Protein backbone atom coordinates (compact mmCIF):
# COMPACT_ATOMS: atom_id res chain seq x y z
CA UNK A 1 0.00 0.00 0.00
CA UNK A 2 2.92 2.64 0.58
CA UNK A 3 6.58 2.44 0.96
CA UNK A 4 6.60 0.22 4.10
CA UNK A 5 4.85 -2.56 2.42
CA UNK A 6 7.16 -2.27 -1.05
CA UNK A 7 10.21 -2.69 1.13
CA UNK A 8 8.82 -5.77 2.60
CA UNK A 9 7.56 -6.78 -0.61
CA UNK A 10 11.18 -6.57 -1.70
CA UNK A 11 12.74 -8.53 0.95
CA UNK A 12 9.99 -11.44 0.60
CA UNK A 13 9.86 -12.01 -3.06
CA UNK A 14 13.67 -12.37 -3.21
CA UNK A 15 14.75 -13.55 0.24
CA UNK A 16 12.91 -15.63 2.02
CA UNK A 17 12.05 -19.76 1.62
CA UNK A 18 9.57 -22.05 3.29
CA UNK A 19 11.45 -23.99 5.73
CA UNK A 20 10.02 -27.37 7.32
CA UNK A 21 11.54 -28.95 10.28
CA UNK A 22 9.70 -31.35 12.43
CA UNK A 23 8.22 -28.64 14.71
CA UNK A 24 6.67 -27.31 11.45
CA UNK A 25 7.15 -24.75 8.60
CA UNK A 26 8.38 -21.72 9.00
CA UNK A 27 9.21 -18.23 7.32
CA UNK A 28 13.32 -17.90 6.73
CA UNK A 29 15.09 -15.19 5.94
CA UNK A 30 18.15 -15.88 3.40
CA UNK A 31 20.39 -13.31 3.97
CA UNK A 32 23.88 -13.89 1.86
CA UNK A 33 25.14 -16.33 -0.35
CA UNK A 34 23.53 -20.03 1.37
CA UNK A 35 23.61 -18.52 4.93
CA UNK A 36 19.75 -17.93 6.12
CA UNK A 37 18.15 -17.59 9.56
CA UNK A 38 15.22 -19.41 11.54
CA UNK A 39 14.23 -18.95 15.36
CA UNK A 40 16.00 -21.55 17.33
CA UNK A 41 13.03 -23.13 18.47
CA UNK A 42 12.23 -24.55 15.02
CA UNK A 43 15.24 -27.67 16.07
CA UNK A 44 17.12 -27.48 12.68
CA UNK A 45 18.87 -31.15 12.31
CA UNK A 46 21.10 -32.70 9.67
CA UNK A 47 18.30 -32.25 6.99
CA UNK A 48 15.56 -29.89 5.90
CA UNK A 49 12.91 -29.39 3.68
CA UNK A 50 13.02 -25.31 1.66
CA UNK A 51 10.35 -24.67 -0.55
CA UNK A 52 9.73 -29.02 -0.08
CA UNK A 53 13.22 -29.43 -1.55
CA UNK A 54 14.82 -32.37 0.74
CA UNK A 55 18.09 -29.99 1.94
CA UNK A 56 21.42 -31.58 3.59
CA UNK A 57 22.02 -28.48 6.57
CA UNK A 58 26.38 -27.51 6.24
CA UNK A 59 26.62 -25.55 9.49
CA UNK A 60 23.91 -24.48 11.89
CA UNK A 61 24.50 -22.56 15.04
CA UNK A 62 22.27 -21.13 18.10
CA UNK A 63 23.10 -17.57 18.81
CA UNK A 64 24.03 -17.04 22.54
CA UNK A 65 24.96 -13.09 23.70
CA UNK A 66 28.53 -13.15 25.28
CA UNK A 67 26.60 -12.79 28.68
CA UNK A 68 25.75 -16.71 27.45
CA UNK A 69 21.85 -16.07 27.11
CA UNK A 70 19.79 -17.59 24.67
CA UNK A 71 19.06 -15.01 21.33
CA UNK A 72 16.74 -17.30 19.98
CA UNK A 73 18.51 -16.85 16.25
CA UNK A 74 19.63 -19.99 14.36
CA UNK A 75 22.11 -19.12 11.33
CA UNK A 76 21.70 -22.03 8.96
CA UNK A 77 24.20 -23.04 5.90
CA UNK A 78 22.01 -24.81 3.53
CA UNK A 79 23.47 -26.76 0.74
CA UNK A 80 21.56 -25.38 -2.04
CA UNK A 81 22.41 -25.18 -5.53
CA UNK A 82 21.67 -20.87 -5.75
CA UNK A 83 22.56 -18.38 -4.02
CA UNK A 84 20.45 -15.64 -1.78
CA UNK A 85 20.41 -11.82 -2.74
CA UNK A 86 23.20 -10.54 -0.71
CA UNK A 87 20.97 -8.33 1.71
CA UNK A 88 23.33 -7.39 5.00
CA UNK A 89 23.56 -3.86 3.84
CA UNK A 90 20.10 -3.60 5.14
CA UNK A 91 20.99 -4.95 8.52
CA UNK A 92 21.17 -2.83 11.99
CA UNK A 93 24.71 -2.22 13.52
CA UNK A 94 23.31 -1.24 17.03
CA UNK A 95 20.43 -2.13 19.01
CA UNK A 96 17.73 0.20 18.39
CA UNK A 97 13.69 1.48 18.72
CA UNK A 98 12.32 2.10 15.51
CA UNK A 99 8.85 3.52 14.08
CA UNK A 100 6.29 1.73 11.88
CA UNK A 101 7.44 -1.59 10.94
CA UNK A 102 5.91 -4.03 8.99
CA UNK A 103 6.11 -8.13 9.98
CA UNK A 104 5.49 -10.23 6.81
CA UNK A 105 5.07 -14.04 6.69
CA UNK A 106 4.82 -16.83 3.53
CA UNK A 107 4.17 -20.23 4.72
CA UNK A 108 1.29 -22.50 3.31
CA UNK A 109 -1.08 -21.41 6.01
CA UNK A 110 -0.11 -17.85 5.60
CA UNK A 111 1.05 -16.82 1.86
CA UNK A 112 2.10 -12.87 1.46
CA UNK A 113 1.11 -11.84 4.81
CA UNK A 114 1.37 -8.31 5.84
CA UNK A 115 1.00 -6.75 9.43
CA UNK A 116 1.46 -2.93 10.11
CA UNK A 117 2.61 -3.50 13.78
CA UNK A 118 3.37 -0.03 14.14
CA UNK A 119 6.16 0.85 17.03
CA UNK A 120 8.78 -1.17 17.75
CA UNK A 121 10.61 -0.92 21.52
CA UNK A 122 14.31 -2.03 22.17
CA UNK A 123 12.22 -4.36 24.59
CA UNK A 124 15.20 -6.19 25.81
CA UNK A 125 14.88 -9.51 28.68
CA UNK A 126 12.41 -11.66 27.86
CA UNK A 127 11.97 -15.04 29.62
CA UNK A 128 10.41 -16.69 26.02
CA UNK A 129 8.34 -20.01 26.69
CA UNK A 130 10.77 -20.16 30.07
CA UNK A 131 14.00 -19.55 28.37
CA UNK A 132 15.89 -16.13 29.57
CA UNK A 133 16.47 -14.13 26.20
CA UNK A 134 18.54 -11.36 25.17
CA UNK A 135 17.61 -8.47 22.50
CA UNK A 136 13.89 -8.69 22.06
CA UNK A 137 11.92 -6.01 20.14
CA UNK A 138 8.08 -5.85 21.09
CA UNK A 139 5.17 -4.59 18.99
CA UNK A 140 1.33 -4.09 20.11
CA UNK A 141 0.16 -6.42 17.49
CA UNK A 142 -1.86 -9.66 18.50
CA UNK A 143 0.67 -11.88 16.61
CA UNK A 144 -0.46 -16.08 16.09
CA UNK A 145 0.76 -19.67 15.84
CA UNK A 146 1.94 -19.79 12.43
CA UNK A 147 3.94 -16.67 11.83
CA UNK A 148 7.53 -17.58 13.82
CA UNK A 149 10.45 -16.48 11.75
CA UNK A 150 8.34 -13.78 9.60
CA UNK A 151 10.43 -10.96 8.83
CA UNK A 152 10.36 -7.59 10.44
CA UNK A 153 10.99 -4.70 8.27
CA UNK A 154 11.27 -0.92 8.02
CA UNK A 155 11.50 1.38 4.92
CA UNK A 156 15.65 1.01 4.53
CA UNK A 157 16.37 -2.22 6.90
CA UNK A 158 15.77 -5.86 8.12
CA UNK A 159 15.74 -5.71 12.02
CA UNK A 160 14.59 -8.91 13.68
CA UNK A 161 12.52 -12.08 12.89
CA UNK A 162 9.45 -12.82 14.84
CA UNK A 163 10.04 -15.13 17.50
CA UNK A 164 6.55 -15.69 19.81
CA UNK A 165 3.97 -13.64 21.44
CA UNK A 166 1.74 -13.12 24.51
CA UNK A 167 -1.70 -12.35 23.03
CA UNK A 168 -1.36 -8.75 23.53
CA UNK A 169 2.15 -8.15 22.15
CA UNK A 170 4.70 -9.52 19.46
CA UNK A 171 8.53 -10.23 19.91
CA UNK A 172 11.10 -10.62 17.46
CA UNK A 173 14.88 -11.49 17.52
CA UNK A 174 17.06 -8.47 16.59
CA UNK A 175 19.37 -9.08 13.39
CA UNK A 176 22.71 -6.92 13.76
CA UNK A 177 25.61 -7.37 11.09
CA UNK A 178 28.03 -8.41 13.45
CA UNK A 179 25.84 -11.77 13.01
CA UNK A 180 27.08 -12.24 9.22
CA UNK A 181 30.60 -10.65 8.92
CA UNK A 182 32.00 -13.42 6.53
Amino acid sequence: MGPGFDFAQAIMKKNTVIARTEKGEFTMLGVYDRVAVIPTHASVGEIIYINDVETRVLDACALRDLTDTNLEITIVKLDRNQKFRDIRHFLPRCEDDYNDAVLSVHTSKFPNMYIPVGQVTNYGFLNLGGTPTHRILMYNFPTRAGQCGGVVTTTGKVIGIHVGGNGAQGFAAMLLHSYFTD
